[PDB]
């Protein structure tokens, strides 16, 4: 019965290497894990000029296309918009999307149950020469978004510069880290663009590069909106120096079927007073949605997790020996 | 004895079924699990007309009551508000809740330590015919919010239509899903409203229906504000087809004591220039805020989790056999 | 030997006391834990007057320095700003930090690849008496933010009052709780300031106190920006009365190296129409970023977790007895 003893010793050494190698080195059992508190700050530096027929050139800056101007992890960068200027409340025709009337008797006074555009007065007024729509009480210039410009108005926003400022701190270990690692210098930040292989630590991200890394064409998203997911990973080992701690950036493309509700869009208004009359400008903005999520874990050596892992390894070794003895007994 | 062997085989088959079933089949240990990256897009439709005393009708559209116009998981829908128009900086009387003075000597120049309304000039001026308040420097049309209208101004927002666009993707499995499931055909959305049993996949949610599902009456919340929590679950099995992956919507009502701090409210201003003077309109908006949280888990068959579960089951079987033998030995 | 036997009995009773005490009493294994749904509401009460050279006093109320006026867990409180008023689109000189030209031939028509400030017409115009900059198309009053005032403009915002309204609910146990505990009352809320020892339940947080508890001086964070992280813990036991459930507030300071990108800052603009011409006021706001994160769990007695913990304890006791017997055999 020497071969059975050799098999027993082989199982013994295998489970020993498993409990000493996988639990300690691979899983970092002797270390302890703690969460972090993260705050994301984003700033854009880009300018795009859009010229519309019958209107002067429009200058767009960081305050314009960044609607969360205060700064948030979730922000929208405007790429295409539909402008309905000089809106004023009054009795006027509605959009043909709500309904088409051939006579005043067909119109019913009240409010539409679904997709209401205003309060119908019960009269049928011609929206244009061909068709007629119900008269409603509201903003007289209706947003007609049936025509979307195929070339993106803010097409210059493809190669803009996006700077992400992320500060993370572990309360258990009392260590504060920032995306600006020691390998990040001022002269380096002056001229650098983020790359997956060349410049990973450069905190300046190109919007077109971010969109292309996610797997989406920038033009199709700029046409009618899009969603891009950015994730920052702070997995690091505090047994080494804090210089080794560096963030990892991953880009994920969030998209759906193109036939049903493609892209991301919303409507906002700028209220102003002109000539003593309250007016507003309505914009249907097709912009790319950027969501930043920060998840990180830090491991530092501690005696209690080490002792617990040693006890678990001893228990696993004992269970393995007992199972081998039972298999030998048959 | 025979009973000893019967009990032994019974425990054997019980632990075998346990390690091959609940542990393996029910808990789905043969599949790996990972998180998702989610982005929430919300769009509101519906119009409400509010006619104030001594003021013309005010038309409110999606851009108006939705203050997060860009689109976020946490958004506030206006249901009631208190409007103080034409606010200009100057020297004027303060609110009575801040302080009541009977003479100029009682007033003290400076700023209030708590609940400051303006820089006190140091003179006692009559707020109205009966009482007098300290003169302060700031917006002279001071907000008087002691009277809240019992009927909600934007009470038509009960049966509005809320569209939620959620795109989730699992980076581990590289599978992208959207709330617009294959059952959603685009024409179904034209005439569907979300229901717990009838229309679970309709992406259009009625605000009143959501408030009722949360366990609250819409009128009481619309009067003085409210908080409603919406959760979306994406638990699915990747071994089946992707069509089986469907989101589950749950509504939670977040409330508290009605006596102390009832509802939810905030204050914002719209700055404009009229007649060469900087003026603003102050609104105390009593509206219901909706917080959308997305959590999902996907499982797909993998060999390593299966092997680990098989090893754990074999270990548990061995431990159970040892314990049964020790118990039968007595 | 009897001594070996009593040693084995001592070891087994020790491990039994361990598995019965640590798992049940200390770790609360007999009860199950679930997550919560949290919504954070913040309200600021404070007024700061900033007087600029050549401009009248400016009143900044809650609606002014709270840019997320609708209310969110992540909000920025304005403490210092650089104001550039009366911005209009035109052909004027650019900022000298972008480029300096000595002749018209040096200028290149087009847009800058990095940090673009506008569309260069191609002519070199004098920015001031000494130096000349490239003429660009855009907002003529180019922002000159080289000089930052050392005293914070909104330095009065140090001892302002911040009220946090957090409502949490556990869907598994259907228990709803709010940060306003039964001990907190209206008279207490009228006059109280949060303290770690004196007033832990007071929901009114002083901004200066919050910044000092995080470990940062308020002056530098007000001058050049800062980030402060607030965490709310709702760890509670449902075996006791709901009165014992009270939130715990912790403040974490998120900072980085001062040499490279110190503090937090953003840029926003207010659009208005004056004299029939579209104009805007651009502000470079240096403010403290406040992030509120809520994480908590609740535990209530259940039979299935208790039975599972009892089974695990019996298994651990059996494994320990088997290992002790194997050691005694050696
Ligand atoms: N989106 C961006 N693209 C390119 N560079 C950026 C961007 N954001 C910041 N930077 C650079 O990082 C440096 C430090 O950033 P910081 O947060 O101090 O901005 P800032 O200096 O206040 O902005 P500005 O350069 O407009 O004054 C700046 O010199 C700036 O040039
Ligand atoms: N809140 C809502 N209530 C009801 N239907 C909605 C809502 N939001 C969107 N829809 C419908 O869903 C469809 C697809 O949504 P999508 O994001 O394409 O809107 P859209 O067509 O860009 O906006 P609009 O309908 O204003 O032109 C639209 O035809 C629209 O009618
Ligand atoms: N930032 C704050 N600082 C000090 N006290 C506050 C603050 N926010 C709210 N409170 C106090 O809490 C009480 C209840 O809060 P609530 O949300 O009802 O405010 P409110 O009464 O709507 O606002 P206001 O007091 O301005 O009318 C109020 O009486 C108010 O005095
Ligand atoms: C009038 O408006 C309708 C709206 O759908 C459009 O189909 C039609 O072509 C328009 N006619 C003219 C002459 O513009
Ligand atoms: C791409 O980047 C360059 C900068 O080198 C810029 O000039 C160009 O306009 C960008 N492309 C688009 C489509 O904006
Ligand atoms: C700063 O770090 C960057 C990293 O690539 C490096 O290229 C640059 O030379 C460094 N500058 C100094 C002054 O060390
Ligand atoms: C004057 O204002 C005070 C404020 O509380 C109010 O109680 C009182 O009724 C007012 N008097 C008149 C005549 O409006
Ligand atoms: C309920 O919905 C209907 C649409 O069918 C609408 O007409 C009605 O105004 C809604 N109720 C309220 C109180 O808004
Ligand atoms: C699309 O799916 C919906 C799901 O309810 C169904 O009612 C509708 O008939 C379907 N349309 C088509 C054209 O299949
Ligand atoms: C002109 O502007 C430049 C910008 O850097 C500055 O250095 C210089 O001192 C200015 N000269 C005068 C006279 O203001
Ligand atoms: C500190 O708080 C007091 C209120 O007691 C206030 O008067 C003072 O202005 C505050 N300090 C600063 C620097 O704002
Ligand atoms: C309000 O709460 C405080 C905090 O302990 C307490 O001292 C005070 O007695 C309470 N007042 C009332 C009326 O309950
Ligand atoms: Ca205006
Ligand atoms: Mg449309
Ligand atoms: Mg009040
Ligand atoms: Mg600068």
């Amino acid at each position: 019965n020497k071969k059975v003893g050799v098999i027993f010793r082989l199982i013994q050494l295998v489970v020993l290497v498993y409990v000493i190698g996988w639990v300690f080195v691979y899983e970092k059992g002797y270390q302890t894990s703690s969460g972090l508190i993260s705050s994301v700050s984003v700033k854009l530096k880009g300018l795009a000029v859009t010229q519309l027929q019958g209107l002067g050139p429009q200058v767009w800056d960081v305050a314009d296309y960044v609607f969360p101007a205060h700064g948030d992890s979730s922000f929208v960068v405007m790429t295409n918009f539909i402008m309905t200027p000089q809106q004023a409340q009054g009795h006027c025709a509605e959009n043909p999307e709500g309904g088409i009337c051939q006579d005043d008797s067909g119109c019913t006074p009240g409010k539409a149950e679904r997709k209401a555009q205003g309060i119908r007065t019960g009269n049928c007024v011609p929206f244009n020469g061909t068709v007629k729509t119900c008269e409603i009480f509201g903003w007289c210039p209706v947003e007609v978004d049936d025509k979307i410009p195929s070339p993106a108005l803010l097409h210059e926003a493809e190669n803009f510069t996006l700077f992400i400022k992320n500060s993370i701190s572990f309360p258990r270990f009392k260590v504060n880290r920032r995306n600006l690692v020691e390998e990040v210098n001022g002269t380096y930040m002056k001229k650098c663009l983020y790359h997956k292989i060349l410049h990973p630590l450069c905190p300046v991200f190109s919007l077109g590069y971010v969109v292309r890394e996610s797997g989406q064409d920038f033009r199709s998203l700029a046409e009618k909106g899009g969603v891009v997911g950015i994730t920052i990973d702070w997995e690091c080992d505090l047994d080494w120096h804090v210089r080794h701690c560096k963030p990892i950036y991953q880009f994920h493309g969030l998209y759906g079927e193109k036939n049903l509700s493609p892209g991301f869009n919303f409507r906002f208004a700028r209220h102003f007073v002109q000539n003593g009359t309250n007016r507003r400008h309505l914009f249907k903005v097709f912009g790319i949605r950027f969501d930043i999520l920060v998840d990180g874990k830090a491991g530092k050596f501690d005696i209690i997790p080490t002792m617990t892992t040693i006890g678990s390894g001893i228990g696993i070794f004992g269970v393995a020996t007992v199972l081998c003895d039972l298999l030998l007994l048959h």
